[PDB]
């Protein structure tokens, strides 16, 4: 069961977020002004997970659009399970988890269609010896604990834009090129877990 969830806290530059308890959409620009990050403003422990993103028009290359829980944004020790769009491709997404602050368990997957070309549902399904990926109602993606370490503490639900052309010398996301700043990606719909803590 989820349901909608209802309050978000900016973590910074709050001009560049928008939302309104009269609309069931969040909006984060990337700019000069460098980007936003919205959260629910509880952790949940476990659950389900989702919303509908349309990703930005345009070149893209650079960008980090994306929705994924975490323990703490900014933990080195975090428990996390991500949705990363890399700017350079919009026709693929990358899932990925981390468990005590380490990942290495990234995956590309075709998308089958353009992120930005309209409204598309992303959905997490976290539970405590499984994880679903889901896009539009199909399991792209899932994994089990199997004995190894598995995100187990209580988690936000988060979502940024973010300039990672920086990261690997560029061979993730792709340079920022910037030529179709401002880039407005659209979050409608977003429901959350009854296990918020
Ligand atoms: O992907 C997904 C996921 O995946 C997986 O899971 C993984 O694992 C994960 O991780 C992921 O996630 C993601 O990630 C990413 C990355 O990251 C990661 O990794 C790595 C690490 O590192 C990290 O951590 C992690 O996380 C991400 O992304 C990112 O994010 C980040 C963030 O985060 C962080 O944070 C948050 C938290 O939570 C934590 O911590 C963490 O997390 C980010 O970062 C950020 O950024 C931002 C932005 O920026 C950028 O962009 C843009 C550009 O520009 C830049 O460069 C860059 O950087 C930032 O922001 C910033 O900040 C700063 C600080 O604060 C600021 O500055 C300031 O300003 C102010 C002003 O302001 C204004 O204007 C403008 C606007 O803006 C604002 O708002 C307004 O308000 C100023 O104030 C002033 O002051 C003055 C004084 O002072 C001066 O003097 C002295 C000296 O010393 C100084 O220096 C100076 O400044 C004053 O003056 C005075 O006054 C007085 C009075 O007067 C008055 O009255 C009267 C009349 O007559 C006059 O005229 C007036 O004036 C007088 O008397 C005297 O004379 C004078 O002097 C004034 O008043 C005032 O106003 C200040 O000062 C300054 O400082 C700025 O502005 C801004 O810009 C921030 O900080 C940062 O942090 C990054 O970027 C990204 O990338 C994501 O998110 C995730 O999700």
């Amino acid at each position: 069961e989820a349901q909608p969830l209802k309050f978000i806290a900016v973590d910074y530059c709050p001009e560049s977020c928008t939302h309104s308890p009269e609309s069931s959409t969040i909006t984060l620009t990337f700019d000069h002004r460098g980007g936003s990050r919205w959260r629910s403003t509880t952790r949940f422990q476990y659950g389900t997970f989702s919303s509908l993103i349309q990703c930005p028009k345009g070149n893209t290359s650079g960008l980090n659009f994306n929705i994924y829980l975490s323990s703490l944004e900014g933990d080195k020790s975090q428990d996390a399970i991500d949705f990363e769009f890399l700017g350079k491709d919009k026709r693929i997404v990358q899932t990925n988890y981390y468990t005590a602050g380490t990942g290495n368990r990234e995956a590309i997957h075709d998308l089958g269609f353009d992120c930005s070309d309209g409204f598309h549902e992303y959905v997490i399904k976290w539970g405590p010896d499984l994880i679903q990926w889901l896009i539009d109602g199909k399991v792209i993606r899932s994994v089990r604990a199997d004995g190894e370490g598995f995100p187990q503490k209580p988690m936000f639900l988060y979502a940024s834009v973010w300039d990672a052309s920086y990261i690997d010398e560029g061979r993730w996301t792709g340079p920022y090129v910037g030529c179709d700043a401002p880039y407005i990606c659209l979050y409608k719909n977003v429901n959350v877990p009854g296990t918020a803590v």
